[PDB]
């Protein structure tokens, strides 16, 4: 709307002062409008690109939280199993040799160790997925940086006066 007030203003000034007497001002006004329109367009593109990056970052955060919570439950399960296995092994060490209680206990230690081995392989998978999401978030932060550098490149060279003056 500054652009349309300007258009009224210069038109009124020409009505009295004369068109050729205001040529240089008219041309400066034309340049101002063109630069304004170019910046508005870049702002709109910038705002939409940021909106999409925020959505993509949100989506990756959701995946990340999902994995982190999986990792917490894997860590807990594993600690519990290691704890029960250490306790069975303490009991086992205390048996006089010719024992029948060894049978039940070693059976139990075997079955726990199978479960723990499986939980450790799962933990390892979750750790792997969690790092890949982390690195995708890193890619996004760097795409955001490229868009900021892109905007600053445009903004600092958008006018002729900008290029001629230090």
């Amino acid at each position: 709307n500054a652009s349309s007030q300007l258009t009224l203003l210069i038109g009124n000034l020409i009505q009295i002062l004369g068109e050729k007497s205001l040529t240089a001002l008219t041309n400066k006004i034309t340049a101002w409008k063109s630069q304004q329109q170019a910046r508005q367009q870049k702002n709109l593109e910038f705002s939409d690109k940021i909106n999409t990056l925020l959505s993509e970052t949100e989506g990756l955060t959701r995946d990340y939280e999902k994995q982190i919570n999986k990792l917490k439950n894997a860590d807990s399960k594993i600690k519990d199993l290691e704890n029960k296995i250490n306790q069975i092994q303490t009991r086992l060490s205390e048996l006089d040799p010719e024992s029948p209680e060894k049978k039940k206990l070693s059976r139990e230690e075997i079955q726990l160790t199978i479960k723990k081995d499986a939980a450790v392989k799962d933990r390892t998978l979750i750790e792997q997925k969690t790092l890949s999401i982390h690195s995708k978030l890193t890619d996004k932060s760097m795409q955001l940086e490229k868009e900021i550098d892109s905007f600053s490149a445009f903004s600092n060279t958008a006018s002729a006066e900008q290029l001629s003056t230090q």
